[PDB]
């Protein structure tokens, strides 16, 4: 059938189900109190993760039997390395080790919040305490599970090499003023580089007589392969493309008056010689959403103007598409504005994992629930003003879901699930099942629907 599994957690019961489109989901399993607080899928779909006060547990196999156990007390957040080789557990409450003894941890782990585990052996590799002075993950992974890093804001970036979890060159990367950083989501083959490397971007604000900058570092050489100096900058956001082909930096800027001014989008061509940087566009309003097309070269933003009165009426939002120009040959033209939609309340972007199709949504709002299903490679005639661009934008269908909180695409990019979680509000928990086109296949009301989550499937 080529169906996909998914999990739903309602009340105190969680179950793995087959997908039957409009027909009722076939149930592989259902259990009561499988988890205490939440349920999370392993990124390659191998494990189902349950969380308890004592520990976090990994369920899997045809039997759906226990596979691994990680005795971290009172975990709130859990993350995996991209290749499922390692596990990261976090607790807001610092670990308290009993004098009686802990079956795995020791006094060295007391007062700490993070633990990094080796899944295969279930043994803890390192323990870390909370930083001096919400976001997740904090420990960020390289694409190949070889490096994991944490930001020491204003000072350095501590990079560790696995499986030993040893500090690289017995030193943290000194970067004065470093505000944030992101690894590339893939192992990038830059042109002409024969050596192994992993890439991450970072940024610093203005320091003394040096301007604010965005950097691109190669690990483990720790060489900076490209710097980009920026001016009049309020804040910087760094957005990697899925293959690591492109890196877009969003820059919040200001006037000499230091009033809010404009936002600039600039793009790195990471694979190309010299690492060229291009100035895409400068936009007046603030950006509240940004999303690259997975495995593609298209991205969407959602903007909203600045409020002066903090007025009762919600701000309307504008969604804009950007795509590269058509270019003769196996190359990609310069990034250009494609189209801006009419003002509306949208505030969420959900690209398909395949990346042709994107769902523009309106979630966590009481005034509107609208859903839009768009195609970027529609078999149609491009309008005159958008004719040179490498895209054919077309609305494939609309939909709605009252009190919607979340949406998730299926791995195959054929189905879109939306749901109202009990975690945010209890008024009308439900899940909708759509296809890519936006046709409502089925919906269902569950009294205490906590979460839907597709089971990830890596391409064979
Ligand atoms: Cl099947
Ligand atoms: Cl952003
Ligand atoms: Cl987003
Ligand atoms: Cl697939």
């Amino acid at each position: 059938r080529g169906r996909d599994q998914f999990v739903m957690y309602r009340g105190d019961t969680v179950g793995v189900f087959w997908n039957n489109e409009k027909d009722q989901p076939e149930n592989i399993v259902d259990r009561q109190h499988w988890t205490e607080t939440f349920v999370q899928w392993s990124p390659l779909g191998t494990y189902l993760t349950s969380v308890h006060a004592q520990g976090v547990q990994l369920w899997g196999g045809a039997s759906w039997s226990r596979l691994r156990r990680f005795p971290h007390p009172f975990v709130n957040l859990v993350a995996f390395s991209p290749g499922e080789k390692y596990l990261v557990t976090w607790s807001n409450r610092p670990i308290q080790i009993p004098d009686s003894g802990h079956p795995v941890l020791t006094l060295d782990d007391d007062g700490k919040n993070y633990i990094i585990w080796d899944i295969e052996t279930a043994r803890p590799l390192r323990s870390f305490a909370q930083q001096d002075i919400f976001p997740w993950p904090v420990f960020k992974w390289s694409a190949d599970d070889k490096y994991v890093a944490r930001l020491n804001q204003g000072t350095s970036i501590s990079i560790y090499e696995l499986p030993k979890m040893n500090l690289l060159d017995k030193q943290a990367v000194k970067i004065e003023g470093v505000m944030d950083f992101e690894w590339a989501p893939a192992t990038v083959q830059r042109e002409g580089v024969k050596t192994y490397e992993q890439l991450f971007c970072f940024w610093t604000p203005e320091i003394g007589n040096n301007p604010a900058r965005v950097g691109l570092m190669s690990i483990p050489s720790k060489q900076i392969v490209r710097t980009l100096n920026l001016f009049s900058v309020s804040d910087v956001k760094m957005h990697w493309q899925s293959e690591g082909t492109y890196l877009c930096v969003k820059v919040d800027r200001h006037s000499k008056s230091k009033k809010s001014q404009a936002t600039t989008l600039e793009i790195f061509r990471v694979k190309e010689k010299g690492v060229p940087v291009e100035v895409v566009d400068t936009i007046k309003d603030t950006v509240i959403n940004f999303a690259w097309e997975p495995k593609g070269d298209r991205f969407v933003i959602i903007t909203t103007p600045e409020p002066v009165g903090a007025t009762a009426v919600p701000p309307k939002t504008s969604v804009s598409f950007f795509c590269p120009e058509l270019k003769k040959g196996n190359q990609v033209g310069s990034f250009k504005h494609l189209r801006t939609l009419e003002k509306k309340n949208h505030n969420a972007i959900y690209w398909s994992p395949k990346g042709r199709f994107v769902v523009i949504a309106t979630v966590h709002n009481t005034q509107s629930s609208d859903l839009e299903f768009w195609d970027l490679d529609f078999d149609g005639e491009k309008p005159e003003n958008e004719k040179d661009l490498a895209a054919c934008l077309q609305l494939m269908g609309t939909g709605d879901h009252y009190g919607i909180t979340d949406v998730e695409w299926d791995p195959s990019g054929r189905y879109v699930a939306t749901w109202a979680s009990a975690w945010k509000h209890t008024m009308e928990n439900g899940y909708h099942l759509y296809d890519f086109k936006g046709e409502l296949l089925r919906e269902e009301h569950i009294e205490k629907f906590k979460q839907w989550q597709w089971r990830p499937r890596p391409p064979t």
